[PDB]
């Protein structure tokens, strides 16, 4: 399958794809406003990602860091970034069929809408600026609006037991984006796409 990746923020991001034990595709790419990056993720993927990171500082050999998302120092990521990062998350061809969602769980930091670019279902978008009104105690000065879990590091945020309740901090992030994922029971908002669909990751929709 493929999936496009647009940056149509004004500043530059630096994309990344991982399904956390590998790289998707080249991993990572550097994308001034307006590119697109094109990739190919293989059929059957279960739990990739898709993500910006922002503000990043590699050298020639593609080592450094990124002030949100940075995977390991590398341009080219193999692995899953660090929080606070706004989710694409996708598994393909699943019984017949794909499923996505956004997901605020591990945090914000760029906008994001992900849509098919082939028939059969809708997109969802997290465009809101969480940001700019992200909680006090959630600010990444590092830039960016952290997760509860990632902050505070209690079992009802990070739902260990595997039962949690929505949090006043779940619901900051639910109320801007109803249509994404703002803790990890929180009812899906996953969609249910034809197997073998296509795909477009856009940051900063609007």
């Amino acid at each position: 399958a493929t999936f496009e990746i647009v940056n149509r923020c004004s500043y530059t991001v630096w994309a990344a794809a991982s399904k956390g034990d590998a790289a998707l595709d080249a991993g990572g790419r550097q994308l001034n406003s307006g590119e697109s990056w094109t990739i190919n993720v293989e059929p059957g993927t279960n739990g990739g990602k898709i993500w910006a990171r922002t503000d990043c500082y590699f050298d020639d050999s593609g080592s450094g860091i990124c002030k949100t998302g940075d995977c390991g120092g590398l341009l080219r990521c193999k692995r899953f970034g660090r929080p606070p990062t706004t989710l694409a998350e996708f598994s393909l061809n699943q019984y017949g069929k794909d499923y996505i969602d956004i997901s605020n769980i591990k945090g914000f930091n760029v906008p994001m809408n992900f849509s098919p670019t082939t028939r059969g279902c809708r997109g969802v978008r997290c465009a809101a600026d969480i940001v700019g009104q992200c909680p006090a105690k959630l600010k990444a000065p590092g830039g960016g609006c952290n997760d509860a879990c990632t902050v505070f590091q209690t079992s009802e945020y990070c739902c260990t037991t595997g039962k949690c309740g929505p949090t006043e901090y779940s619901r900051f992030f639910k109320r801007l984006c109803p249509d994404a994922f703002s803790y990890v029971l929180d009812k899906p908002t996953t969609v249910t796409c034809p197997g073998s669909s296509n795909y477009r990751v856009t940051f900063c929709p609007t």
